[PDB]
């Protein structure tokens, strides 16, 4: 079977309890994870160890907190105590774990399931081929010996409008924001980088990225995490918001793809 789980955020105990509830069996089952495996919850170290150990039985996409962790590890960004990353950063296998983490995709595609996963979703300004190329471009930088320079460049909120003409720093920053930070769009598809509230509490004319018809969403289902204030609710058919805020005292949600059945694990917090 195929299981999809939203943002874990170091909530290792809840992740394992949820997987035991469905009797997840590597080799027979496959787990998809929407990213943000680390930070806020207490068990980032254990989560990375476990997910890395799954090998081909897990399909991960990186989120914004995974990238921030990489930036801290490389000395590009300062550690925040509230992220609770020190045990992971100080672990004897930190290098092995983070060098594995930075080689993971930004985007997962399964044609037989007609299923696409990214941390924040797929901007309506992208078709599938563009999304694939952009993912490949950023993944190439992250898996290279020079990834600290990319991480340092990634921070920034502009440009917020896609063009095949974008080059250099602006192109990479847009790709990163689209994959790992996007929530709301302007009517033309342009990204807003400030509102993090629920669709009902947002100011006009902002709309959820998934409320704007885009070519990927017309052909494929899309699963994503990231947007906790959405609470996994209010999406159209074919759009699956899996982040229900476990690390915030909400729940960890698992979706079995074959029957679209939900399984939920309450936060221990
Ligand atoms: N259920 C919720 N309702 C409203 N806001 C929430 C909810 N859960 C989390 N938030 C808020 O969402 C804001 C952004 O958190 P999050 O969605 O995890 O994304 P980010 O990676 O940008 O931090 C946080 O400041 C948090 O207070
Ligand atoms: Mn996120
Ligand atoms: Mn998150």
């Amino acid at each position: 079977a195929t299981y999809l789980i939203g943002d874990v955020h170091g909530c290792y105990d809840e992740l394992i309890a949820l997987l035991h509830k469905v009797e997840f069996t590597p080799g027979k089952d496959t787990l998809w994870l929407t990213g943000d495996l680390v930070a806020r919850g207490p068990g980032s170290l254990d989560v990375l160890r476990y997910v890395k150990s799954l090998g081909d039985s897990v399909r991960l996409v990186l989120g914004n907190h995974d990238l921030h962790l990489l930036a801290v590890f490389a000395g590009i960004s300062r550690n925040k105590p509230k992220d609770r990353l020190t045990p992971l950063l100080e672990a004897p296998d930190a290098d092995e774990l983070l060098n594995w983490l930075r080689r993971q995709p930004l985007l997962q595609i399964d044609e037989e399931k007609k299923l696409v996963m990214a941390h924040a979703g797929i901007t309506p300004q992208w078709d599938l081929q563009t999304a694939k190329e952009c993912a490949r471009d950023v993944e190439a930088v992250l898996s290279s010996d020079s990834y600290p320079f990319f991480l340092d460049a990634m921070y920034g909120d502009m440009p917020n409008n896609w063009s095949p003409e974008l080059r250099g720093l602006g192109r990479l920053r847009f790709i990163t924001n689209a994959f790992t930070r996007m929530r709301f769009c302007f009517p033309n598809g342009q990204l807003d980088m400030y509102s993090k509230e629920s669709p009902e509490e947002a100011p006009a004319p902002l709309k959820p990225w998934f409320a704007i018809p885009g070519p990927v969403a017309e052909e494929y289902s899309i699963a994503f995490g990231h947007w906790a204030s959405l609470e996994g609710k209010g999406t159209p058919e074919g759009i699956y918001a899996l982040d229900t805020g476990c690390c915030w005292g909400g729940t960890l949600t698992c979706l079995r793809w074959e029957d679209k059945q939900y399984f939920v694990q309450p936060s221990n917090r």
